């Protein structure tokens, strides 16, 4: 009796469980690296830090490409900008210029931009004293203004409805960019009739029309005697012509990515962090203790307080380990024939770093499924440590994050100001937020509510 002919085989069920974890599980059987073939495209998944750091650092330039996807094409305006651009003259240029802008805020000192918007954030939330709210939007607004000040030296006032229009198309872009993660085994959208690409174009259209209107008004304001933000930095480079690489759509898309990443990543990590603290009251109590001890109520927190607020800095590290924004980074592509761990990797092959597998490796972490900020501390709790090398929340090499500094400061300051001033409790229905998460292009958390009350100790101190 014979075996049925086999036209196709996949090692697990499509759309069942999170991709990054299904890949991780396969490693017990196939080892830390393996490949899957879709028609002609071959995809290699890496789940070990030594191999990951080969792909990202030791051979960074080799694997610095991006694959082409229908949805990403629409959002990136055919592979322009930075994040979804292939490695090339345009990518390198805009990446450089974008990185260069960050210099213009080193001592408009970045900390003062951030703390400005946090103060407003905390004043908003004080009004909700005694109520249970979703804190998504108020935080969205804060970081939106920071990135806007950095990009255009403009910020939105309370009640500007353009903020809600931005919130709307950001949710829509994310919803349709990918069903779950960016890594789909089966290309379903090319198979069955669906309105997915249509919907994406509509959110992206609105986002684009809005950015054109910011550029055109700004062409009047631009003066080479003043370079204070990203758009100046980009218009300056243009007039020094590379001219093909700095067209209006090229500039637009780059700001697009920066605006996108600067808001959706930090907002998500704030919501995830609050969520973990709701589930872990002991840690939260010790966070209050810590900040009461080392900051008190005499002033508002500052970047210098990272030296003192070590438990907080560790909590932040731990959330980025447990719930990385991008548990599989953004996909990479081999630009040339190369290798990984002495296995051959052909040019044009897709290479995915399973950061989830790195962050949950049992041999690299003690109880990796557990929220344990202590792990980034010495036993005494007197300084931060780096307990595993299998830890790359911001990536590494050519394609590494370029907002890590901005990111880390935003996260630290927001959490510090909030804990200084607010009791953050489980809402009256006693519902806790599911920590399972929702894997989109960003690893999101189900929306949830938190009971906010101004701190008794903060009150007295007035
Ligand atoms: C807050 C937590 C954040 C995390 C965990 C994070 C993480 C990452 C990761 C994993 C990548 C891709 C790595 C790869 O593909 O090899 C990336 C790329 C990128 N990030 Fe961040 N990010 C964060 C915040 C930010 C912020 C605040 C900005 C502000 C501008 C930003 C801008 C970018 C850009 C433009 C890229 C694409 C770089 C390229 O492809 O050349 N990110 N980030
Ligand atoms: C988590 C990461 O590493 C990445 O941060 C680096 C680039 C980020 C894209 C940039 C373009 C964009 C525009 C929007 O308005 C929706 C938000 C996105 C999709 C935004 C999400 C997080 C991304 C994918």
């Amino acid at each position: 009796l014979l075996s049925l002919p086999l036209v196709g085989s996949l090692p697990f069920l499509p759309r069942h469980g999170h991709m990054h974890n299904n890949f991780f599980k396969l490693q017990k059987k196939y080892g830390p690296i393996y490949s899957v073939r879709m028609g002609t495209k071959t995809t290699v998944i890496v789940g070990h830090h030594q191999l990951a750091k080969e792909v990202l650092i030791k051979k960074g330039k080799d694997f610095s490409g991006r694959p082409q996807m229908a949805t990403l094409d629409i959002l990136s305006n055919n592979r322009k900008g930075i994040a979804f651009a292939d490695s090339g003259a345009h990518w390198q240029l805009h990446r450089r210029l974008a990185m260069a802008t960050f210099a213009l805020f080193k001592d408009q000192k970045l900390e003062k931009i951030i703390c400005q918007e946090i103060s407003t954030l905390c004043d908003m939330l004080a009004t909700h004293n005694g109520q249970s709210i979703d804190i998504s939007f108020p935080v969205f607004v804060a970081v939106t203004n920071v990135i806007s000040l950095i990009c255009f030296n403009t910020s939105y006032k309370n009640g500007d409805p353009e903020l809600n229009v931005i919130q709307n198309y950001n949710e829509g872009i994310i919803d349709n960019l990918s069903k779950d993660s960016l890594v789909d085994l089966v290309p379903w959208l090319k198979i069955f009739p669906n309105k997915t690409l249509e919907k994406l174009k509509s959110h992206v259209k609105i986002r684009n029309d809005l950015l054109n209107k910011i550029l055109e008004n700004y062409k009047e304001k631009f003066r080479s005697d003043s370079i204070t933000n990203m758009l100046d930095t980009l218009m300056q480079a243009k007039m020094n012509s590379d001219s093909e690489l700095l067209s209006d759509n090229h500039i637009l898309t780059t700001i697009g990515d920066i605006f996108g990443a600067g808001v959706e990543t930090t907002t998500s990590v704030v919501k995830w962090t609050l969520a973990f603290l709701l589930h872990n009251p002991q840690v939260k109590k010790k966070l209050y203790e810590e900040i009461d001890q080392n900051v008190g109520f005499s002033r508002t927190p500052t970047i210098s307080d990272r030296n003192r607020l070590l438990l907080l800095e560790a909590t932040i590290r731990e959330v980025l380990r447990l719930r990385p924004v991008a548990p599989m980074l953004i996909p990479h592509k081999a630009n040339v024939d190369s290798s990984i761990g002495e296995f051959a990797v052909d040019k044009g092959t897709e290479v995915i770093i399973n950061l989830w597998a790195l962050h949950h490796n049992e041999k690299e972490w003690h109880q990796p499924d557990q929220f344990m900020p202590e792990r980034f501390l010495n036993p005494a709790g007197t300084q931060l440590i780096s307990p595993s090398v299998s830890y790359l929340p911001f990536g590494a090499g050519p394609r590494s994050c370029i907002g890590e500094i901005l990111a880390r400061q935003e996260l630290f300051l927001i959490m510090a100001w909030l804990l200084q001033r607010f009791d953050l409790e489980v809402p009256d229905d006693g519902q806790l937020p599911s920590l399972e998460g929702i894997p989109k292009v960003v690893f999101l958390i189900d929306s949830f509510k938190v009971k906010i009350k101004v701190r008794q100790a903060w009150r007295e101190a007035q």
